[PDB]
């Protein structure tokens, strides 16, 4: 089977370009869609994404991934550094916004059956959440190593951000007070365990056991917001990145369980929509 990839350009309610790319196959349409978000800091060509969306393709889904308008690719798909220091959750919500609007536009052509599904790793899980709680358009949600909460700042990060006006972040990034200022002026439409619980969609929570950079504890958390609409699936030994090298030359069992285990929970959802 061919696995077909479609470039997107479009825009957010500002006017910010979005950069975004569509994969499926032919033979599986119309499918559900599946739109994933990546972290502030991530890419949509870099690490596993690429290969997540060509497997969610040859599973049965139309997988829309894309780069954030302030994420500073600019000519090569970082050259836009001044707008990467400006990538707020407000900006970021936005561009999710933006795509999700343009699957449900008329410019969309790839034929599908109108089901939205999000997928969120990490930054993009909180992001997800946020978004499926604004718009109930959103049938179902998964989360791969998401965040629980927007407030990742230490006390003392925040206090170098009240006297510089930015902070340095790990390859340093420049992150302007704004980004801080945006989820304090917002705390409590950005409260992601605040969001999950009003939530009445099937909610996925796949997460390692070796993750150090958010800890299961913050996936148990999320799972805790909410026991009625979520499911949470334990990777044994999976780090932050479901144990994938940079470059990515192949997958791991760590990220083949996660795909498999969101592929049939959104999967099920569909077969449970047709028997009703």
């Amino acid at each position: 089977m061919k696995v077909k990839s479609k470039p997107l350009t479009l825009y957010n309610v500002s006017g910010d370009r979005i950069t975004a790319d569509v994969h499926f196959v032919e033979s599986f349409l119309p499918a559900p869609v599946v739109i994933y978000s990546h972290g502030f800091l991530g890419f949509k060509d870099w690490g596993f994404i690429p290969y997540v969306a060509e497997r969610f393709a040859e599973n049965g889904f139309v997988f829309v991934r894309f780069n954030f308008s302030h994420n500073g690719i600019g000519e090569n798909p970082i050259t836009e550094f001044d707008k990467l220091a400006k990538n707020t959750i407000s900006k970021q919500i936005e561009d999710l916004t933006a795509v999700i609007e343009y699957v449900f536009s008329d410019e969309f052509g790839v034929l599908n059956d109108g089901q939205l599904f999000l997928l969120g790793h990490s930054g993009g899980g909180g992001i997800s959440i946020i978004k499926a709680v604004e718009d109930e358009r959103v049938r179902a949600l998964a989360l791969w190593a998401s965040i629980s909460t927007f407030r990742r700042y230490s006390k003392h990060q925040i206090e170098e951000l009240e006297k510089n006006g930015y902070i340095f972040v790990r390859i340093q990034v420049k992150i302007e007070k704004i980004v801080y200022d945006d989820f304090v002026e917002n705390s409590e439409r950005y409260d992601i365990i605040k969001a999950i619980s009003k939530l009445k969609i099937p909610i996925l929570i796949v997460h390692g056991t070796a993750d150090a950079i958010v800890p299961l504890a913050e996936a148990e958390k999320l799972r805790n917001s909410n026991p009625e609409y979520t499911k949470l699936v334990l990777i044994s030994g999976a780090n932050h990145l479901f144990n994938v090298k940079h470059p990515m030359e192949h997958s791991t069992d760590q990220l083949d369980k996660a795909i498999d285990e969101t592929v049939l929970f959104f999967k099920k959802i569909i077969e449970n929509k047709k028997a009703d």
